[PDB]
């Protein structure tokens, strides 16, 4: 089968995720502000649903017919351990464990972001090791396994200078 | 993880091995082909084999990899150290899996008695399978970490539990 990783796609100034052959999710601030098409489809062909830092695209034709439809939910229960599926331009894949907390407005580097808080579980200083997020990672999905089902519950919106604290933007 | 460390990760037998220096190659004992009499064009005659359980070191009498500098190999790492397992996957994808290392352990894993340094993946809550965890083809991948200005190698991938959450590093 197609891996979860084949769904994570370079987009704008960051990334997005294919939920199904017709549905693509991303972080609002990475989307280009000058465009007549995305993925070769005209904008008149695309339904755009924006809710703060969460955006969903629905295409009128099958862009990724190789995929099956996944479960998309509005965040997850408090204490759920998600994986943020980070791709880097080196060709590195960095799945990082994050403990999910409450939906809130949080001050992240002097700016207000609304979404689900999370705390990285990869430990202290991460030195120069592949253990934390960087600005170019915005749009990377949050996913977890529930019985036999993969669930996607939002997209990477922001992170503190420190690391430890991240914000997952959610569907509303 | 730095390009020089990925350059050292070599497809080998049923898994991988790792160039510590131009003359020193390490791997997991069970991936070595049992009838093999030649390695990198050299006869066994010309090679010093140092086997401790699932850890094997090959010392060559000629420089096989003169493009590399020699780096530090240690006998496992402190309890609590976060390492990266340098895993190569289908088509130049690079998966530096984060792991929290624990005690030296003896385990039974499916049909085998295994001895080495235990650790727990920091990729997700249920890391069973190829997206967030290890697969049997990953045996021999190096365990590395950053200390001050240096990177260290401290073992090679030997096993994972049925659940996938626990891994075992074979150590010198
Ligand atoms: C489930 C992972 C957790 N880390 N800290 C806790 N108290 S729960």
């Amino acid at each position: 089968p197609p891996t979860l990783w084949s769904r994570v796609t370079k987009f704008g100034s960051g990334w997005g995720f294919w939920v199904s052959p017709t549905v693509f999710i991303t972080t609002t601030h990475v989307i280009p502000t000058s465009a007549k098409e995305f993925f070769g489809e005209p904008l008149t062909s695309i339904a755009i649903h924006r809710a703060g830092e969460f955006t969903l695209f629905r295409f009128s034709k099958k862009i990724r017919p190789d995929l099956t439809g996944m479960i998309l939910e509005e965040g997850c229960p408090e204490g759920t351990v998600c994986s943020v599926l980070i791709k880097r331009d080196s060709g590195e894949l960095l799945p990082l464990a994050v403990r999910m907390g409450a939906i809130a407005s949080m001050r992240i580097q002097g700016r207000l972001v609304h979404g689900q808080s999370g705390m990285l579980l990869t430990g202290a200083n991460a030195k120069g090791m592949d253990l934390g997020t960087i600005p170019g990672d915005c749009g990377a999905p949050y996913v977890y396994k529930r019985a036999n089902d993969w669930v996607v519950c939002g997209v990477h919106a922001a992170a503190t200078k420190s690391g430890n604290t991240v914000v997952c933007a959610v569907q509303a």
